[PDB]
């Protein structure tokens, strides 16, 4: 009874930069070829969504943001073979087309069909499925999850376990997978190793989780906010250090604590200075440092290339380095098998309509993660 | 009739920064336990030796420099098991003690017994085997090959094929191995890949040879000096580009040429700007950039971490990433098996006594490599 027809529903539209989200009645067009319309069940509030508001992550406005989410398929357009009406799904802000240079590469995941490098804010076909009072509203990262219903291209959605709790697994759409993959996929943390995680928010916690699943012997949480330590240890951190406690630079403290440098360091914060600090605190000959947060408005950092000449490896990634469509279902499966817990990351749950409160919570730093429910 | 006794011989002593090498009669003391006295047959002039002259590379003076060489063991001290009087050997400026954390790591090679990080200019026991007119002279990187005879610690020498041409395999002591390993050991260039090599001196040529051995489909030579192109092609370059020919930045032309970025890039020059350019011209999602030259006096480079966030990997290494004692013999073996050639790298050959000329040749840029002979 909705298939093939425009659906009228509510969405959170951002009409202009630096403005609160406006809950509006919007029209969601039915899926065209290879597209999938999804009824949203839950969506997380991610810092990246806030960068849009800030005009820091440039993408065309007005837009429906939101990229970390889970829902149920309402209908599919022609030619769609990977999901069916009724399936539980997670939108993939990093698509997996399967055919570009990158998707075919054993090590690449940044699919060239992405709307991140040069944001267009549309469907793959250059159009939008969203209107508010006749006016076109843009899409965001091919997902647009801050709406009761969205339409995404098939390469930007993955089918997940029919028994999954969507209020929890939605985190796999961004925050968790980013942190988790940084450790298990990008760094390739090894058993018995020593790890240093800079930034103990939601993503840093997921890094710890990855280091633990990988069997790290030591995981040193680093953060200037000691209130983050309890939860960090709770998910696997062996120790926690607050750089503000020390009279010496933190790379020194970490090098000395790890008897010469750690095996693996992670910067999840996106700070120029900590990214360099994190690089230096890894062992000079075989240490690996992984970054996962870089604000779209980043200036250039300044570092000494001698940090690299000795043997260090520096790398970054998007979405934890996971090929999205392949990985998302496996991660949910892992969750369903009770291999890792997501609850520690969820500190707040609010009905969708209270989105702006959820953003206040994000900006204040009070929450690790707010989940919005429909 | 020299074993157990002091040997009087000639060496090139550098008495003070910024002065010509002085050929002096020097006394070379007998080898103590786990030490090896070597009669030099050939040694290359490497940029890093010039850095000592310039004070770029800080190490105690007065000193006998030289770290790229080959020779024949004159005698061994007590406890030595890896080489015997009469063996052809190559000093390892990067030691392989085999017992430290780095030597035991599958990926590390910058052995913690090195005298590079904090140069002391002695044998491992903190003393020197050199005197000139009774004054002690320092060692350099535990090799000191600018002498008719040197004494090195056992962990800093490797035995090689008894049939090797020392005038040529000496290059394996530094220049060749550094470039060749950057490709085959550090980057792990794969078959059918596209590589970009910035800097076509001896080290870059060696990089090219490794890309070729690894089966690279394309190897693009980059240098502002077109007189380097012929040799680069001779050793494997499929094409050569000169940044000065273009009205746009080289990373752009390289990205366009490789249809979205190259698989592997190498900076062998040691320039802050080209290091960053090299990084940027590799594919954003799975590209790898490897540096091999960082002047001891290097400033901080400036780069945007957004280059790493997409999926790029940035690394450096000393000695081509090779575990020195294990690798050197195998490289000579490959040479002897006709796997690669060294002739193309040798442009000048001078009697040891003409060391200062060889350095003029290096400073002018007119040699790829000068080899000195005894
Ligand atoms: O990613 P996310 O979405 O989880 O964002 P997030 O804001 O939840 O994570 C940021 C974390 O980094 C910490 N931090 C800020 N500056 C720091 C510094 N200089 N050194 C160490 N920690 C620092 C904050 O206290 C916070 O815990
Ligand atoms: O010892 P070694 O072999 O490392 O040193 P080398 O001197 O033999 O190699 C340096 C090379 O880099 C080239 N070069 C200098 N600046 C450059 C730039 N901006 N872009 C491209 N090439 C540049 C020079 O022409 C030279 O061929
Ligand atoms: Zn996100
Ligand atoms: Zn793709
Ligand atoms: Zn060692
Ligand atoms: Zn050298």
């Amino acid at each position: 009874s909705t298939a093939g027809k425009v659906i009228k529903c509510k969405a959170a539209v951002l009409w202009e930069e630096k403005k609160p989200f406006s809950i509006e009645e919007v029209e969601v067009a039915p899926p065209k070829a290879h597209e999938v319309r999804i009824k949203m069940v839950a969506t997380g509030i991610c810092r990246s969504d806030d960068h849009v508001v800030s005009g820091t992550l440039v993408t065309p406005l007005p837009v429906i943001a939101g990229h970390e989410a889970a829902g149920i398929v309402e209908s599919i357009g022609e030619g769609v073979t990977t999901v069916r009406p009724g399936d539980k799904v997670i939108p993939l802000f990093t698509p997996q087309c399967g055919k570009c240079r990158v998707c075919k590469h054993p090590e690449g995941n940044f699919c060239l069909k992405n709307d991140l490098s040069m944001p267009r804010g549309t469907m793959q076909d250059g159009t939008s499925r969203f209107t508010c009072r006749g006016k076109p509203i843009h899409h965001f990262l091919g997902t647009s999850t801050f709406s009761q219903y969205t339409v995404v291209d098939e390469i930007s959605v993955a089918k997940i376990d029919a028994a999954s709790p969507l209020e929890k697994v939605c985190l796999i759409g961004c925050g968790f997978s980013t942190g988790y993959g940084s450790a298990v996929k990008v760094a390739k943390v090894t058993q018995g190793s020593t790890c240093a995680v800079f930034g103990l928010g939601g993503v840093g916690l997921s890094v710890i989780m990855g280091c633990k699943a990988a069997g790290a012997a030591r995981i040193i949480g680093v953060d200037i906010n000691k209130d983050k330590f309890a939860k960090a240890k709770e998910v696997g951190a062996t120790e926690c250090v607050n750089p503000q406690d020390y009279k010496k630079p933190i790379q020194e403290v970490l090098t000395e604590m790890s008897n010469g440098g750690v095996d693996f360091s992670f910067e999840v914060i996106g700070r120029l200075d900590t990214m360099v600090t994190a690089l230096s605190c890894c062992q000079e000959a075989y240490g690996v440092s992984v970054i996962s947060g870089v604000p779209p408005d980043s200036q250039n950092l300044s570092m000494n290339p001698m940090l690299l000449l000795s043997g260090r490896t520096w790398k970054g990634a998007i979405f934890g380095g996971f090929k999205s469509k392949d990985s998302v279902p496996k991660l949910v499966a892992d969750f369903m098998a009770k291999k890792f817990a997501l609850d520690p990351l969820i500190t707040h749950v609010l009905p969708f309509e209270k989105i702006n409160e959820g953003f206040d919570l994000l900006r204040s730093g009070e929450s690790i993660r707010t989940i919005l429910t429909f």
